[PDB]
C-alpha cells in the first residue's frame, strides 16, 4: 500500500526481501550502487515486484534503498557467495582472451549443477548478466524441462544473451532454439531427453560457426535438480555433449568428489555453497510456477504484454503427434488443456523427433462433431501443420 521501510546496505551485503502473498512491492534505489542478480539499477527508478516475489539486490559499495508496501519479509544479509559468483565470470573473461590471443575463438562452456533450491537458476543469470556488462553475448543454454526460464514447461531451450535480464521479467526471449521434450521431469523418457540436449549441443555449436560473438560468449548451462541414480550420468553426459570446460557444482559435496574422479582433467571444477537467501519450493508452488510460465508464454508480462489469438482449426488441416519413435494421434476429447508444438519439420517424418519447434498453442476446446478444435495461439495462424503432443496441461 502506502507504508515504507527503509534500509542502508553496508559494502558487500543484499537487502533480501520477498512480497506479500496478496500485494506488489515497490523498490526504489535512493543513494549508492547496486544490482539484482546482475542487472544495475537505475538510481531512483521504482521497480514494481509483484505479489510472491523473492529478491536480492546487493551492492559492491553501498547503497540505500526504499520499499514501498507490505513484505512477508525484508532483512539485510551481510555474508553472501556473490565475490565467489563473480570471481567465476572473471575466469571465464580470461579464458575468452587468452583463446583470442591465441587466434575464431572459441569461448568457454560452464555447465551448473547441483540439487534443488540451491539458486542454480539465480547464478546461471549472474554469470549472464556480468558477460554482458564486460560486453560479451553469451548463449544461456537452460536443460531443467520442470521450472524452465526460457520456453514452456516441457522443453529444452537456449537464448543468444544480448542484454541483461530485466530486473522483473528476466531475460528477453527473443528468438530462442527450442526443443519439446513433452514432460516435466527427464526422468519420464531419460533417453529421449538425453537425445534432444545432444541435438541441442550439435544445433547450437553449428549456429556458432556462423556469429564469432556468439562463438566467444561461449554458454552458460542450467541443469534440473536430478542429481542422484540414473540423473547423474546425465550430468556426465551433457558435460561431454557441450564440451563444457568448467562444471560448478552448488552446494553438493559428494557430487563434486564424483564428478572430480570421472570428468577428464582438462574439466575444472568448482564447488561452491548456495546463498543462505535461496527458499525451498514445494510441489505445490513448482506446479502453481509451470502454470505461470505458460500463461507468461501467451500473454506476456505486466510490462510487456502479449496479445494472443483464440481461433478454430479443422482436423483436416492439421496432423497430431506423440513421442513415445512417432506415433499419430486422432483428436481426442483427452487432448484438451494440452500444449502442442509447432514442429519445424515439414512432415510427420522421423525428423520431428530432432527438429525444433517453432513455438506452441494451447488445445482449449475439442469440437469432435463438427471435426474443429480451437487453440489459443501467439499467431494468426498456425506456423506448422504439424502439431506434436506435450503431456503439460494449462486451465486458463
Ligand atoms: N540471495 C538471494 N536472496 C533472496 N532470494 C533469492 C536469493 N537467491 C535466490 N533467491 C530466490 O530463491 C528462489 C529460488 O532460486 P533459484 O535460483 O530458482 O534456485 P534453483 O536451484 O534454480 N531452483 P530449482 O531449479 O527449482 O531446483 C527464487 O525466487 C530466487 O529469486
Ligand atoms: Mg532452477
Amino acid at each position: 500500500e502506502e507504508n515504507v521501510q527503509e534500509f542502508v546496505l553496508k559494502e558487500d551485503c543484499e537487502l533480501r526481501f520477498a512480497a506479500g502473498d496478496d500485494s506488489d512491492v515497490c523498490l526504489e534505489l535512493v543513494k549508492g550502487y547496486a544490482e539484482i542478480f546482475g542487472t544495475e539499477l537505475l538510481l531512483n527508478k521504482k521497480y514494481t515486484f509483484p505479489a510472491k516475489s523473492r529478491v536480492a539486490a546487493f551492492t559492491w559499495k553501498g547503497a540505500t534503498i526504499e520499499l514501498v508496501g507490505t513484505t512477508e519479509s525484508a532483512y539485510v544479509a551481510e555474508s553472501t557467495p556473490m565475490v565467489i559468483y563473480l570471481n567465476i565470470h572473471a575466469a571465464m573473461e580470461e579464458v575468452r582472451k587468452k583463446r583470442e590471443e591465441q587466434a575464431k575463438a572459441k569461448g568457454p562452456r560452464l555447465l551448473l549443477v547441483g540439487p534443488t533450491d540451491v539458486g542454480k537458476t539465480t547464478v546461471s543469470r549472474i554469470l549472464c548478466n556480468y558477460s554482458v556488462r564486460q560486453g560479451r553475448t553469451p548463449i544461456f543454454v537452460e536443460l531443467d524441462v520442470g521450472q524452465n526460464s526460457v520456453s514452456v514447461p516441457g522443453t529444452v531451450a537456449a537464448v543468444l544473451v544480448q542484454k541483461t535480464a530485466d530486473v522483473i521479467d528476466g531475460f528477453e526471449r527473443n528468438q530462442p532454439i527450442v526443443f519439446n521434450f513433452g514432460h516435466t521431469s527427464p526422468s519420464a523418457n531419460l533417453s529421449l531427453y538425453e537425445a534432444l540436449f545432444k541435438e541441442m549441443a550439435t544445433t547450437l555449436n553449428a549456429q556458432i560457426q556462423e556469429n564469432d560473438e556468439a562463438k566467444i560468449g561461449g554458454m552458460i548451462i542450467n541443469t534440473c535438480g536430478w542429481v542422484d541414480g540414473e540423473g547423474y550420468k546425465c550430468i556426465v553426459k551433457a558435460a561431454s555433449a557441450f564440451e563444457v570446460d568448467v562444471v560448478i557444482v552448488l552446494d553438493h559435496e559428494r557430487l563434486y568428489s564424483d564428478l572430480s574422479k570421472e570428468l577428464p582433467e582438462f574439466v575444472r571444477l568448482t564447488h561452491v555453497p548456495k546463498s543462505g537467501g535461496v527458499e525451498q519450493r514445494t510441489g505445490q508452488i513448482r506446479s502453481k510456477m509451470r502454470g505461470e510460465n505458460v500463461h507468461r508464454y501467451f500473454y506476456g508480462t505486466r510490462a510487456n504484454n502479449l496479445y494472443p489469438f483464440t481461433f478454430d482449426v479443422s482436423f483436416d488441416d492439421v496432423t497430431l503427434c506423440k513421442i513415445g519413435k512417432l506415433v499419430i494421434m486422432e483428436p481426442s476429447a483427452d487432448i484438451k488443456h494440452h500444449l502442442f508444438a509447432f514442429s519445424r519439420s515439414t512432415k510427420a517424418d522421423e525428423n520431428v523427433l530432432k527438429s525444433p519447434v517453432f513455438g506452441f498453442c494451447l488445445v482449449t476446446e475439442v469440437d469432435l462433431e463438427k471435426r474443429t478444435m480451437s487453440i489459443l495461439c501467439p499467431q494468426r495462424t498456425i506456423p506448422s501443420k504439424v502439431l506434436v503432443f506435450s503431456d503439460i496441461t494449462h486451465l486458463d
